RNA sequence: GUGAGCGGCAUCCAAGUUACGCAUCAGAUUCGAGACGCGAGUAUUUCCCGCGCGGGG
């Protein structure tokens, strides 16, 4: 629906990922956060962490991701 | 439900033992407390001065 940069600076060093860290993972992290906030923890986080402000792509298979790429690492 | 979540670098240990700031050097030569303080002068006048008054023997 638009065509987004994600920059984020960090004040204290974090532990360099071992695979890729995506955009999408961490928005649904944040989206279960506040799920957790609003309801509790005895959600299923499974049922939350899908409702992020990112269109998909579907390929030929019906194998379907999010339109997020994974961050860059300088 | 961020290859996520969970996870003490921690325990013990002597910088200590011996060693001389010591030996040798002139504060010396030169010069007065003795000199100094109106005890001597032998009486009426002018050009100018501070300006009627104050002044130059």
């Amino acid at each position: 629906m638009d065509f987004l940069k994600v920059t984020i600076n960090l004040g204290s060093p974090m532990v360099e990922p071992g695979d890729l860290f995506h955009l999408d993972a961490l928005l649904g992290a944040l989206r279960v956060s506040e799920v957790r906030a609003e309801l509790g923890d005895g959600i299923n986080p499974r049922d939350h962490h899908y409702d992020l402000p990112l269109e998909q792509y579907r390929s030929r298979s019906g194998q379907w991701v999010f339109k997020a790429s994974a961050f860059h690492i300088n």
